DNA sequence: TAATGGGTGCACT
DNA sequence: AAGTGCACCCATT
């Protein structure tokens, strides 16, 4: 059980997913909403997997808690594969559009090293 | 497996649902989308697991709607004055009303109104 | 958005 | 009767 911290000051609950992204992505996994509300998210690995990463929002903290849930997966990390999904090109073109420079490099890097087969 | 007759010529998977409605809300049944895409709808009772399945498939080569009953048999008692105290119901009334189907609206007023006395 | 658990309709894929 | 991503819900304390 792994508590995020520091959280962003996230202004919409749809923030949560894309900075998620940028830190499981790497690790060759590929998250996805299981249930959401106003107040919450609940992610699970894209399709029997038990890694769940619950973010809801705290009123006594005044903010976003973030928890990861079981890091034993069920599968094997590929972030091979997970570069040829739409959700990641759509995650890749939403750093450009925010000019998030510092990502777009570790994602360029990532990307190539993939490219030649070397460990991730 | 019961193919139903005559079938309306449905322009889009959407208008399948209401008319359907019209037809089992009578019978108590309270029928859902477990399932569509746009040349396919698949229907259940809503869940309130009962095996009852409406299966609405477009065929190309006709390019006409078929509908089809399947698995007649309910795991549960059919209802229609707990229906009438439903969103879904309260909704497709006034869908019928925006609609102006003066019959259907008479009809189920007389629904409602028999199942307001308790009557069978 | 009390905190925290889960149900399920249904269109996308 | 496609499987599942997602959100509109509800339940219990
Ligand atoms: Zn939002
Ligand atoms: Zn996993
Ligand atoms: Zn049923």
């Amino acid at each position: 059980l792994i508590h995020l911290d520091p959280v962003p000051s996230f202004e919409d609950r749809h923030e949560i997913k894309p900075w998620l992204q940028k830190i499981f992505y790497p690790q060759g996994i590929d998250i996805v909403i299981e249930r959401s509300d106003s107040s919450k998210v609940t992610f699970k690995c894209r399709s029997a997997c038990p890694f769940r990463i619950r973010a809801a929002y705290s009123v006594r903290l005044q903010k976003w808690n973030v928890v990861v849930m079981n890091n034993i997966h069920s599968h094997e990390l590929r972030f091979d594969l997970i570069t040829k999904t739409d959700d990641y090109k759509k995650f890749k073109e939403n750093l450009r559009q925010k000019n998030d420079e510092k990502a777009i490099k570790t994602f360029d890097e990532l990307e190539y090293k993939a490219s030649l087969n070397l460990p991730l």
